[PDB]
């Protein structure tokens, strides 16, 4: 049971693999390389919601990949030392450019100096007296280091979401994923959507547009009951292509 | 006029800035970077909608930045050789995992061996006999680089949009940019909003969802009319924080 | 005080009045037509009147609906009414006796399946007494039930009504423009200023929108200008922020919006 | 050919019929009342009737709209006629000699303003040609505009109307079920089969989606049970692909929609 899914130790991906689901793990390089081995019979975590995707989206989309599952990480970030240099001790800060914003206030509080590094693994390579690296909470002690701090970040609960996915059209459960796709342009096409569900009112609790023209994921809070199957109805009705692409708990 | 961009010589962000509004060029490493720049009176290039921008978004939202113009780059891909190593020669190509899924047709036409590399740069740096690089048109170029064939992506128009941005909210413009945050959590909010502008029959090119609950990011073909301050009153009325961060044509 | 209401007496609208009202703290006035009534209510400034809104089964409720959309009356109240009718006649005759009845007509269209079941012949009569003056042997009168005894007449028959859910809905009005004021229902007039398509949609979908019931709606035509209406609704609430919130929204839109009646 | 409408000569019915029939292509048949004239078309085979649908003056459209959802009736067409009135007097008298008038009651209501600015008294009559038999010196019938010409008489004063668009649409109904064929307007019986909120919005905002106008909206209740509804619609449409989407989307919204009347 091969678990494919974006390395190395110590990404987002990884912790939410480890954290959530505690299964042979299979590190990728990035998403195109996790997608692909999972579209051998195999297993695949992968974010889809707010990351630090077009291509997940894609996969999906392709039938190449189907997703059976969720999980949603507690985004946070911690400070790593060289070992009991102390908080105020750090001078200095190194970190990609997306934590920097994440963490710009912490940054701001303390007054750092900082600068940017194309990797957390970078990050942890510039750790010595007085500098400092803002990563991911569990992932500095994947390679020996300890916190200065945690729960870094400059907001409170920012979340990423990831699906499980599989070569697996196998879908009792009770939250549904929707590719739908307009056959032709005119005006509002989101609105139908959006509407159809509402008339049923089945909460839509994540909804993406991807191309202009665009085709919409849509996730909905609700089993597979009549009142679904009437809004596929209605959506065909109305030129939709309709095809379920998620279904889990 | 320092003209704030994602750099290096080469990126679609500079592609855009040149090909388009063909001045003082200032390359930056990354988007933090060339927003915060922005936020000294001066100008912005940037993406938006499908690049190969949480960042771009949010300061949009923080009102540290605004809107004045729109670009859509014509997405392109070439094939860059060692000269004259012609396409039949290629046993191997190099470059980054988006842009491999971007071409990864024309890989297969081919039978191309292939892998993967951090950047366009260094794609470059592993041309040799029997070895290209899969980078955007415009951008070999300029480290003298000749392509060895071009329009290489699998589907034919695909683009990216991109903003001109300022620190200046100094709005006869005839398409508008919103940003619409729901004061409180209910079914359908993004439903509500679609709806009011459909009223008026107000056409909206783009939309966007972000933070769970979202706020929304629209665009408009409409200059401000007395119609879209009808629109702004109902929201305003439905509980929607109303603020326009783009006004151009 | 008075209570003004269309006669003669044996009516529906009699009927509503017995039904919901006392002979002891009302005057009972019986009007020819719904224009005198509404005429009286409108003069009187200690009157109400009762009179049909919705599901008439006599006579048109338009005339009802002008007075309120011109504010010559006001609504301070609405009352339901059963439809049902029974069968009158002589004391001594059983259904299988009786060769013919007279009705009013409203009485002959609610009752044909009866009439047709039983073979009965039959003719109009301008009303219920009139009806009553037919009966002899082998003769009856439909009549709204419990108006045979409002003049000394037995039924042969009841509940001969072909439907049993009909309902005639009646308002109670007045001259007077203020209303109960822990209101649980409320009646607006909705009037467009300019012709757009779709213009009841948009007053429909924004009380949903708050997800407010409207328990009626009606249509009039302006009839000032062609092709233009105004729009009658009844919202099950009370006077709230939500409701603030519509007609903000429906004044953007361009309606004017007027309370025309608020009760229980 | 029998042309079956509500009598006697000089009500509106009968001014829409001559209006909108000839003679030679129709034999009129006036009848007493609008439940016999439903009736009458229903028997007859050779048959038409005009019967009031929108914005009837004197009497309920509720009876024919019951005819026409138990499919007694077919609507084969409508036409549209103004509702003006005139003054008719001796031939001799003026306006200012007339101390007072005599009218139905419908006609008495749409006039009321002209009927006050003239200081007129009036009492009410059964017809218009009871009007008529009042008229004498310094007394005057207020009827439909070219009812008195029917009978002899000469307008004092014309279009004496309150409003200038009073309009009163009539069906053209039959006991047959089969339509023109390129119609360009749709009639609908649309029937929700449970208590749902928001059903009227749900109906008109699916024939919006496909941008097709309603020229008209009517409710009726169910009757069979309590709280329960019936809609009339008209669409500006032939029958094309958007609107056999709508029909498909309305069952599967659980309505059941029937055709009752197609035509130009
Ligand atoms: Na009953
Ligand atoms: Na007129």
């Amino acid at each position: 049971m091969q678990l494919y899914y974006l390395g190395p130790k110590g990404t987002f991906s990884y912790l939410a693999c480890r954290q959530y689901f505690s299964a042979t793990f299979q590190p990728k390089s990035n998403l195109f390389e996790v997608i692909k081995a999972v579209a051998d019979t195999s297993i695949g975590v992968v974010p889809i919601e707010n990351s630090i995707i077009n291509i997940v989206a894609d996969a999906l989309a392709q039938q190449d990949v189907f997703a059976h599952g969720e999980i949603r990480l507690d985004i946070n970030f911690a400070l790593y030392g060289n070992g009991t240099d102390s908080i105020s001790d750090i001078k200095k800060v190194y970190s990609i450019a997306p934590a920097i914003s994440q963490t710009t206030n912490y940054i701001h509080q303390h007054q750092f100096d900082y600068d940017y590094v194309d990797s957390t693994i970078q990050s942890l390579t510039k750790i010595e007296n007085g500098v400092a690296a803002i990563a991911p909470l569990g992932s500095g002690e994947a390679y020996g280091f300890t916190p200065i701090d945690t729960h870094i970040e400059d907001y409170p609960h920012n979340v990423t979401r990831f699906l499980v996915i599989k070569n697996q059209q196998q879908f009792n459960a009770t939250s549904l994923m929707f590719l739908i796709t307009p056959m032709h342009d005119k005006p509002g096409l989101l609105a139908s959507v959006l509407n159809t569900f509402a008339l049923f009112n089945i909460n839509l609790s994540w909804i993406e547009s991807r191309p202009g023209m665009y085709r919409f994921f849509v996730q909905a809070d609700s089993a597979i009951t009549t009142d679904i199957k009437k809004v596929i109805a209605i959506l065909e009705t109305l030129d939709f292509k309709v095809e379920m692409i998620g279904a889990f708990n």
